């Protein structure tokens, strides 16, 4: 149902394989179990999610319905979907969202959750699942409202229209658009740099920045203070401090 | 004093007015009191699915920023005239059917405020707004302080308050504190053309992901992502999913 | 180690240049304990009406991110974040309106304190960056967190991760900087906008910066509660109705 593919050696390349279609609760519970084993693996320093082929990252937003069960089952699919995004998001290295085409509902909502998106431009993005009669289930009515604001998010959740990538690095959903050829090189390149950089202090960047959002200047200055501590006890701050 | 207009595709799309284009479509306390009555107090009837926010004579949204020199009352009563804007702005944030503002115009101070009470902010190429209470020597009192900065950020919000200046629409669009630009000529049509957009999706499904999103800016990731949750359950309690 | 004048139209906008050219406006501990006796610890005089924070020489504003003469003692670090975490907190929360007249290399420590700033006018040259992981150690004087309160966390993250640095141009491009101006006219711009905050009322300004610094960190109804607080406050100074 995937690939993994590491190579530096420190990076590894996470594949959505299903191009027949989409993300069912069967590759997202696979979905979780390939993040947690990167968590306790330790020769793998950054990671770039995309999907198979060439023409979508995914599109779980008109090609996969399960949608035909009681709504006490709705929790449980929603459930699975907030975990396997969690996981993705809260993952030990820092996560890039390689957006090879098309990434719709659910497929938006896994890309949302990375760190950061690189798109084609060739990529179209949103949240199309007002058009079916449900809100988004798996993140999007949160962590699109964080990434590009409460404006743009309600335009693309009310509507469900589907933008184009261009537009969505205008809006910040994407932070770059580069070619759909040349998309793998793009995102490697990013992915050497922050690979070169030292891990702890990118790894406890990640974790005062993934949670001081959720809290006041304050208290998200006490985690940085405390990211600042961890990372001197360790000689990757004393070696490259050169 | 005030005028609505409900018509759609059976009739699902409610044009909301604001009637004073003698004053510059100015927010005083009875214009306040009276559009907080249409909005019927957080909630409305099921024949309308979007609202259309705009104001009456195309020269202006609400430019209650001259016009109303009136704040010379007894600092008492002034808990009373942010309170009063403070449900204004409430009502129409927290209405159960998204609100397109369509600003034609100017929108100044309150008005300004009023227009960032809504969901989607869509502008004329004539557009200004700005919150020029400062001065004065008040800041904005009607939610300008707090909801400008959700909308644009901490840099352009604090900015544009201290100055308290006018900025054209196409520097509107480029903070984010209007989401199109569009003719004014053909701006009603196009305000329009995104509501029916809106309205053509299941009703349902919109105003939950309002609740879950205009109370989930308002707490960490891990309540957020437990109002969606519950809203995500509650519409497929309903025909609109299956079907 | 600083540079104090103070003359406008109603002689109110203060002047304050960090004041070390030959090191590129470096960031220690001797220049960190001074800008907060030169803001007075969350205060100032009657006199001034606006503050206006640049660097020495025209070419950086502080280049406080690549001083790395920090290597000892995990234990004396935590005071150095919290030195670090004492100007930003003093110079975010001083009376009057910080604006940033950045000139240059403006990068971590001197990024950080420019993200203290309410207001930056940068130029042409003005680039900047947080390179600390690039030394081994996330961003201590509030760059985790003030970054993310501006550019919002997808822009952050590229920019804590990859520790890299970018021009004024795309700085603008992502809310880090509020304008650029050519190089020739920094002050004049910062002068001007210092001038139009200066005209208004006194009292309407900083009870905005009150409401909206306090604001910032909470949810929409306490801000709300600190809005009306303030605003009926003005209403008693006489400013409100002359």
């Amino acid at each position: 149902h995937m690939s993994l593919v590491t190579t530096s050696d420190g990076i590894c390349t996470v594949k959505i394989n299903r191009p027949d279609k989409a993300m069912n609760t069967d590759v997202a519970k696979e979905l979780i179990k390939t993040f947690e084993e990167l968590n306790h693996n330790d020769d793998v320093k950054v990671i770039i999610l995309t999907g198979e082929g060439e023409k979508a990252f995914s599109a779980g937003a008109d090609i996969e319905y399960m949608s035909k069960i009681s709504a006490d089952e709705s929790v449980e699919y929603a459930k699975t979907g907030q975990l396997v995004t969690a996981t993705v998001e809260l993952v030990k290295q820092p996560t890039i969202a390689a957006v090879n085409g098309f990434a719709l509902g659910g497929g938006c909502e896994l890309a949302m959750s990375c760190d950061i998106r690189i798109a084609a431009d060739t990529a179209k993005l949103g949240q199309p699942e007002v058009t079916i009669g449900v809100p988004p289930g798996w993140g999007g009515t949160q962590r699109l409202m964080r990434i590009v604001g409460i404006a743009k998010a309600k335009e693309l959740v009310y509507t469900g229209k589907m933008i184009k990538a261009e537009e969505a690095k205008e809006i910040g959903l994407v932070n770059h658009v580069v070619p759909l050829a040349s998309l793998q090189e793009e995102a490697l390149k990013m992915a050497q740099q922050i690979a070169g950089n030292s891990t702890m202090g990118v790894q406890m960047s990640k974790v005062a920045i993934n949670k001081g959002r959720n809290a006041d200047l304050d208290t998200g200055l006490g985690l940085e203070i405390l990211a600042w501590r961890n990372c001197f006890t360790h000689p990757d701050r004393q070696e490259r401090m050169t």
